[PDB]
């Protein structure tokens, strides 16, 4: 299972977390709560959980979505989308994320990588 | 280090692999070869390597980019972008990817998750 990462992009639609495909543009009609479980059962090794609701912003990770997903699966959850500053990483971990993903934020401030790794491993 | 995933989006510009930010839209001017090394030194636990050149296609992962990155770092590399069918996963692994990421391909054919996990773990 260690070989498979499932990336899940989700956002709020009418009070429900829905899975989106095609770079966050197509509403699949599949509930996030159902998909997370199925991905675990099928043998995914970790989940890359991207909130389309926070992706591209610097407001922090979507901690409500992390909280929602945490009790539904035992897999490692990688929080993605929204990171801007050091306090955001602790916040994700406190909601049950196992890992944090950074991209633009890392390029623009490489020291974030160092700071997370020295604090959290 | 296990806590940090660095996502790197890259593509070819004038014969060089360049790092892009802002969902693959801004050319940073930073070479992929330099950035991979720096991310390793700074303590990233794994790299999510997305080829903007194959993302959103179903042609396979960008195996040339995986080959290019493999000898530059010892970190686990997650191949991302381009997956369409089972033979693509073996191909990525054979170029040195440690993991494969799937998203739209998994939603559209959940059995891919099962098949990768039973074959590769």
């Amino acid at each position: 299972s260690q070989a498979v990462v499932v990336a899940i992009d989700a956002k709020r639609v009418d009070g429900e977390f829905m899975v989106f495909t095609y770079s966050g543009k197509k509403n699949t009609g599949i509930l996030l709560r159902d998909w997370v479980v199925e991905v675990e059962k099928r043998g995914a090794g970790e989940i890359l959980l991207t909130s389309i609701d926070r992706d591209g912003t610097k407001s922090g990770y979507d901690t409500e979505m992390i909280r929602f997903v945490r009790p539904l699966t035992t897999l490692p959850i990688i929080a993605s989308g929204g990171a801007g500053k050091m306090e955001h990483f602790l916040e994700a971990f406190l909601r049950g994320a196992d890992k944090v993903s950074i991209n633009t934020a890392a390029v623009e401030n490489p020291s974030l990588i160092t700071q997370i790794a020295q604090t959290f491993g």
